């Protein structure tokens, strides 16, 4: 009986989209109660004149993480200036394979730091990451202070597994929180996801999700009856 | 074949991917003679200190293009600085679907005034346009000034076609030059690609493509 529309952050990221699809998809977002809209930094300033209640994510080195620091820092500081409240970071994913774990770690801390008024997320891309990975992932973002670890892009060839978000839960101990996104397409998996650990759920398919938990609240029981 | 190795822009664009990956790349890509390696930002200085004869190309506001254009401008001369010679720009495809036409022409013309030595192609993503919308993307280009108008990104549900190519080389009609990208994975698709009207091929798959023509010629002669 989860309220999955709390936990959302309903993505439009496609490049294909015009401004005027993403004005009414925040209003409709907005309408449905969903928690918050992420958009590419040029539609941040727009994003955040159109939305009342529901947050402005803005998506940061988006999606590949392999511009320079100075320019993801700049984007960030001018994300927020649009009126960005959350960031969705890509970090450096080459630089992680590398072994530059400092340098990662600096990039993140950095951009943070130009940015102390936003909900930091990083994205950690663990399609693309095993077991042993992840772990450092999870202690690179708390070492790094990131409020949130976001799990994909959705830029890869699999979406995000149960026993990924189970894995960084387990590995974050409480002191970082955990955002689940990617291939993420309908309610029940929406649902999994925060039952494996996800404080949040990052999808495009945000609307049609919160219609079909508000027909399943309309028409099954569960309250008391 | 008309040597297709001085048409090839090789790509390492997987964030994935090491350093050390990237310089073999950069390294394996020279020993073959391919034209050019096109890299994420990042890697242009690692790229630009192995090259000796190919190219350093890198994608600017890649994949998406909806980054600010004054990013993009730091993105597009920070690359410079760091070695690059080409420049792959995404254009702002919001903003062209929302008819903004001169944003559009006027967020390039800016990149190019900042990088005036690099040589400028723009990236107008041909799976997410129609006929008409990439007959305006070609005059978008040529108004703009930019060397050439590349097809894709590779981040699309489908590659480029051979029709594609066709149909921007006539609408060009000489006064811009094409590079095909997308789906273009071995040499007998770039030969029909450069038949097509191509001036230059984007493919992650330039050693293949080299290593095939090598072995053709050896074998054949």
């Amino acid at each position: 009986m989860i309220d999955v529309r709390k936990y959302i952050d309903n993505a439009a990221l496609k490049p294909h989209l015009s401004e005027k699809e993403i004005e009414e998809f925040v209003l409709k977002s907005e309408e449905l109660g969903i928690y918050a809209v992420c958009v590419n930094p040029y539609h941040v300033k727009l994003a955040s004149s159109i939305a009342k209640k529901v947050k402005v994510c803005c998506v940061i080195g988006f999606p590949l993480g392999l511009n320079k620091t100075s320019v993801k820092v700049k984007e960030a500081v001018e994300a927020v200036r649009d009126g960005a409240q959350e960031l969705d970071i890509v970090w450096n994913l080459s630089a992680f394979k590398s072994e530059k774990y400092d340098f990662v770690v600096e990039e993140l801390k950095e951009i943070f730091r130009e940015t102390p008024s936003a909900v930091h997320k990083v994205i950690v891309e663990t399609p693309y990451l095993n077991e042993e990975e992840i772990k450092k992932a999870v202690e690179i973002c708390i070492e790094a202070g990131a409020d949130f670890i976001k799990t994909s892009t959705g830029f890869a060839p699999r979406g995000t597994t149960l026993e990924e978000v189970r894995l960084i839960k387990s590995s974050a101990k409480g002191r970082i929180k955990v955002k689940a996104s990617g291939g993420i397409r309908d309610l029940e998996t929406a649902i999994s996801m925060i039952e494996a650990g996800a404080d949040r759920i990052g999808t495009s398919s945000g609307i049609s999700i919160a219609e079909e938990f508000l027909k399943r609240h309309l028409i099954l029981e569960h309250h008391h009856h």
